[PDB]
């Protein structure tokens, strides 16, 4: 039992703006593979998947993904294929710096170059993410990478280097992919590269703090932003043509139950989720709701660092795929939080008061489908926080390997339901003067899900793993070459 | 330049329902006098005064006040010619047991038996409150006062006493009056009785700890309530014709300047003033925003507690005056608390963003007439806290001795105007469903005004120090008893 | 005590449409200086500050001014620095027909020619003010100026002579300045060119009649108008790509308290201040109100001057400032209007009822900040009046030469945070459906403010006096430029 | 074609509260007749019928009516018959007192107690209307009635003489039924006793002033009133539970067109229509608009008048049976008024700007029924004026005589489907917040309609000229039977 949209209901390129952009998303280490070729360094995925495979469900790595290092040009065609105005990737940190730091690698510079250009010549804008927890695994080894501070020395070379190979074709950029999504789980549960969490926990390496890694790492990615931007608007926006931002995962939260204990957890819930990165780049500083509860845990940011901050996105990209009920914690001496998510005093719930899931399940255990929420975040951006440029830089869903209900990869009709009726939730957002440019479906094509491997099918193009990697264009995809007149 | 309604805008008494309540109030220590007659002890406010006579603006005290121990008739008959159908009052702890525990002083019990009598034979129901700020200075002197647990049971005992003396006329209880109040300026800046603050600050005695007493004694009083109650329900409402309650002080806020900040600001401020005790007897515990800011100082309850606090209210008092602006304060290395208040991260302004004060000046310069914000706490009771019965239980304002624009303390026009204009906002809450009971003013005669002696008049009735303490009403007394068709 | 907008509040280009327009204003006689060169006549009010030198505050006048005549392409490239698109600039009537009348003058067209060149060979649209208050002395002097019929007649040649010279390059056009402000001042209180009011009134030459001078002139620039506007579309826009309107001033008002009395007040204000000339041109008329209260003294159209005057603007210009607590006003015995504003029976507060004032003071003692007033100003137009194009063709605050609290005239964050936040207040009129097309700054340079010289800055340009008038842009300037992505 | 409520829409008593008053009205010379029995002396209708017995359409007259005067127990049981609670009824001015001044006239004074007795044994409340039109003509002889100042005076003891007789048992008065009817018909257009106008016009005696003197009556009404609810709350009132006020004439208003024109129209027809008399006893002081419009025509106040008449209601009377069309006039040279009535500058129009009648025609030809309009006037009652207690005191229809479509006068649907819809559209109010105590069908009897004589017959009981004036209830009669559970 899943439900579809009527034929009326289903969006049209008319629904948007003539401006309006659609698009996909892929990140470095999710596709490309060659994870050693040309002089590339390894990254903390890399060493993550090569010293604890047992941590990826499926026995999997990203060694050759799906080989997009060489076959690149095949995913510029299934966008042009589907008509896409925009392909959101990542640039791999260790590809194009095999030591975090110094000599830069061509093979890697031109590689970025062939797909940029390729891109340009098929019409299609690229924007690219500077790091998508793609992170060299040098400078882990040196100095525990986004842990110490030198990483934002560090980082700033690298976004550096990026502007100056790419900067006059590339012209819109984001820092960083979900800090609060690797903060919680490569720090936090530690279920992520590098895998870090408090003693006791069970993760890759549980010699951590999940208490205060989350928070250290945060913070680092935070000051490297601001440097970033500031070196950036600064030396590499000399046309006044070019927009940098970031892209945060975000979930949508409805109060468990009716009443205001869940509405004020609510918002502690969409504080950590989202305010957690979005607060500082626009005022400057952390939520109230999260320094007041982890203290001294949440690093204090210097005036110079505040005003550099504030102000720092010209574009923000939102990453939603699902929500969650938000129900109220009390503070006592019964309880002590253990991850950093429990900082929020409010636990994120599958199923609300009355007993039913927020929304129907789409493969994957953790994503249901409820696309009011993305509604309702995007009308909090207008209303609180001054309704800046918005991006949905992902969103999708997963076909699981071995589901009895999703036989034929190819004919994923519930990707296709779930995407229009996203689109269409943020149709409704623009009508009520929501300020979003854009939508990237997460999935341009089958990749790498991280701790599910490739058991986790998010693609608009299938992968045959059986077939040399063969881009092949689902169902959805060919709605969008409908939908986009191809 | 004070503007007044326009006649078409005044209340009458036909916007209200039959069953509504006017009537006004007073408390023990501040009418009484007699503070030594028949075997009365001394309280707290007695000690207060004679020890340090120099913490009251005027140099006066309540040794005798407006003498309504022995002058009590006088101020029945003022309800009667005003018209008032309730008159609330308080019981002198000190009076009824010079001990504060053991053996109670007939003569004591007398007094309040014939106003009580006296009331009734005239058609005045009585509404009394328990405590008022009155504690009997044995129980001081013996282990602190309010400052340890032995307090909650003196305070039960004491308690019973009056529902036995009582409660076969009395069926109208308030057990605590303004615990926000006194546990700020009593043990937070210290200007009033027992006068404690932090070593360094300056009130009488700055040998306690205005971080930590305030919530101490606020603790006490909750639980003694919670005692209270439940004896109360349990052995003395045999006809379940008998309501029981506490008295609220209360200030509106507004957020300083438009922005989010302001808005969680005015949250802050609201459950600080205003949520510190009402929340635990809702739901049996302390707002979550003090618990996460004040932690360790703010005392834990246990689950007995809990549910015995929870819905401990049949009614509850709102003591109304003014409002405030709410500006956001961070949390930072910078700063750090030093009075209780502090801890709420929200300043309480006069003036907005926009430079303009909150409204007119009344009297005395803490007064500043902004009725919207009575009607918006009244709505925050509906729509939040279950829109539990709500009786304003004190509102007025004060004339000040030696103000030149009110030369003439019986044409106190300014504090009709100001009347009407609150019963028209309490008209404005009922219209939208707020479930408001009745309307008292503070001020049925002039009395003494704690830190400010007698030189703030807010009584209704005028009380002529060079008269013999003479009854006299004034204009807005000949108001009400017109409203009232007397 | 000024409080700014939060970073977050701040309005970006994006925020409004591609086609929305964006420039700065100035007048001839506020900027040009050159009051007698290449044959210039002189105007009302070279004869005003040559023979009533008292009559400016700080005892300046406009022989030189900022030197516009000679310094234009200065003019042009701060325009160019600061991004605008659109630059609003006037004709001076005197220095194109020194007699008012008869043989135009060569160097006076060629002047206009070169800046218009400049302008549009530096993308830069002009938008041109026919009058300025700028009227031909010898006009005054042969026969009283706008206070004779023959005005309109004459103004129609110099609109001609504007139309022929200039029509090929300049599309867009405003008749008239500010009839109502012009009126008032002028014929009214008297404090402007020509100086006139009643006698026993102080102003330089009481021998006029300030019950009926405002409107015996307002009445011939209406029909001058018509005239104008008649001939315009009849032979002077062959490619009907040319739009023609008026300029007005405009307050915002707001009850001074709340009653239907003021409500009925805030209408009469309303209508004089606004409606006294844009409903003669959107319907033909003066306002109901106007010809009630004033009779006799407004003169009557005839049927033919009502259907020239309808619907005779393409585009409407608001001036908008600052706004006023409406007042009302009894009629009775006791009470007759002596000045022309006085006939609107509701007197202009700039406190309100509640003893506020209606925004912060700004500098100069007449503009209180109050952009909600703009946004209902907008709204009245919107759904009274048609919802005809509108463009704010002056908007901006005065920077007091001496004021203490503006030691450096290029720090104006003070104007910054103005403009910002009524550029905003455009923003939330548009979004409601108003049809603003545009925001025209007062203030491109530093000017002659009429009654108070140069001690009043306006600009977002410094003008350095001690410096040879050279331009220099103040932060004000500067922030367009980065909002104009220059 | 006349539309029918469906039964389901049909008003039940339980619609309103158990204190809501349902009653019928009659006047004095509309049905008692005995015009010279017992003393009683003629007045201005009993004259303007002897001598201009041509200016009744049916050349009838009052002389004996519906024989009340000796009939009134048929009347009281017609009352109790339907279940009525309230009877309102007037006193006849030269019954009481023949000369208008001086000796009561016992034999009048016993009439009204007997009336006053039966109804109170009946259990009726009785609301008594002072004045109806009914002016001794000893009065009119000896000074032009109430177009002399002594009119006052004199009025204020036949009010006195009223409070004497039957204030012991009524407690609810009027002063003064629809002086606006009144001042029009009688001193306007002439068309109702004395049946003044202006030389020229067609009316009874045009020797009068069309133009001044409504205003010099309506003026003279107003300080009347004032006089006597002075004398009446200050010597007549000892317990406190009298009300006395006014019933004002009311058509609803909408405007001709849709346009900002017709918007100011309809305000200056309320104004005009409600406003006159209304306004005066809420503010002291005729609507602005009048003055305005109508200048030295319009009587002024002195300070203590305005005092006297502001607030000089504790009830008012409403009495609604149809609504207009509002349509702007222009003030201009070509157009004079020539009746009071045009110098609101809006006619009253039966069909708007679409071509349709406002609504159904119900028999005479004024009487369109609009039950909206009642709403809408209630809802400007509550929002405008204060929300004061309103008693809709007339409200009904006529069956004109001959009429062919009602040939059996007891088979009033058309009524009872009227009389239906507007007690359904008082609840709508109700249910809104206007304060609306009760609902009075004029027609308790058929009687004298003016200038219609009985031709018209307004009456919920017929009343058969041929069977001796026989009272026999109509069909509407009989469903307030029902309805009031009789
Ligand atoms: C709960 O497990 C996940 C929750 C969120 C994420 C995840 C895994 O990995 C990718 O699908 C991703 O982009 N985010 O945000
Ligand atoms: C700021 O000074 C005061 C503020 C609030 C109070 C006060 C004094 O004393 C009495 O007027 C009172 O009932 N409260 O609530
Ligand atoms: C109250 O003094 C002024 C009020 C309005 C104006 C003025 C002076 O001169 C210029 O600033 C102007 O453009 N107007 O509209
Ligand atoms: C237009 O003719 C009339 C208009 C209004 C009235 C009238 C006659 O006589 C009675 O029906 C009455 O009570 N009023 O108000």
């Amino acid at each position: 039992v899943f439900t579809k949209l009527k034929p009326w209901q289903i969006p049209k390129r008319d629904w948007f703006s003539k401006d309006f952009l659609f698009g996909a998303s892929t990140s470095a280490y999710q596709i490309e593979g060659a994870w050693n070729e040309d002089g590339k360094g390894p990254s903390t995925w890399d060493h993550f998947c090569h010293t604890y495979p047992e941590r990826i469900s499926d026995g999997t790595n990203g060694d050759v993904a799906a080989n997009s290092y060489h076959m690149y040009e095949e995913d510029v065609k299934a966008l042009k294929d589907m008509g896409m105005k925009v392909y959101r990737f990542s640039i791999s940190w260790s590809r194009i710096l095999p030591n975090g730091t110094g000599k830069p690698n061509q093979k890697g510079i031109d590689y970025y170059n062939n797909l940029i250009n390729s891109l340009i010549r098929h019409g299609i804008v690229p924007y690219v993410t500077i790091w998508h927890w793609d992170t060299p695994q040098a400078l882990e080894d040196k100095y525990g990478g986004f842990l110490d501070k030198q990483i934002v020395n560090d980082y700033k070379y690298f976004a550096e280097l990026c502007f100056q190979s790419f900067g006059d074709r590339v012209k819109n950029w984001f820092t960083f992919n979900e800090p609060h999504t690797y903060c919680c789980f490569s720090y936090g549960e530690g279920i992520h590269a590098p895998g870090r969490c408090s003693p006791g926990l069970d993760c890759a390496v549980p010699e951590g703090d999940s208490l205060r890694e989350p928070y250290t790492a945060g913070h680092h990615i935070l000051l490297a932003h601001a440097e970033a931007v500031e070196l950036f608007k600064a030396h590499y926006n000399k046309h006044g043509d070019s927009k940098i931002g970031m892209a945060f995962d975000v979930m949508g939260y409805e109060p468990y139950q009716d009443s205001f204990l869940d509405d004020q957890a609510r918002e502690r819930s969409i504080d950590y989720n989202m305010g957690w990165f979005l607060e500082p780049v626009v005022r400057g500083d952390y939520p109230f709701s999260m320094r007041s509860l982890i203290g001294d845990r949440l690093p204090m940011f210097t005036k110079e660092e505040q005003e550099k901050l504030a102000s720092s996105c010209d574009i923000m990209g939102l990453n939603y795929y699902t929500s969650r009920f938000s129900k109220h914690v009390d503070i006592s001496s019964d309880y002590t939080p253990t991850l950093n998510t429990d900082d929020a005093y409010a636990s994120s719930e599958t199923t609300g008061s009355d007993g039913n899931e927020i929304g129907p399940i789409t493969g994957t255990y953790w994503i249901y489908m409820y696309p009011k929420g993305l509604t309702d975040l995007l009308l909090i951006m207008k209303e609180k926080y001054g309704n800046p440029p918005i991006f949905i830089t992902e969103n999708g869903i997963a076909d699981v390997e071995g589901d009895p209900e999703m036989p034929d990869p190819l004919d994923d009709w519930k990707r296709l339901d779930y995407l229009q009726r996203h689109i269409s939730a943020v149709k409704d957002a623009i009508d009520q003067g929501a300020d979003v440019r854009g939508h990237f479906t997460w999935g341009l094509i089958d990749n790498f899900e991280w701790g599910s491997g490739y058991s986790s099918r998010f693609g608009l193009v299938y992968i045959d793993k059986e077939d040399g990697n063969k881009r092949k264009l689902k169902k959805s995809a060919k709605w969008f070459a409908k939908f986009n007149s191809v």
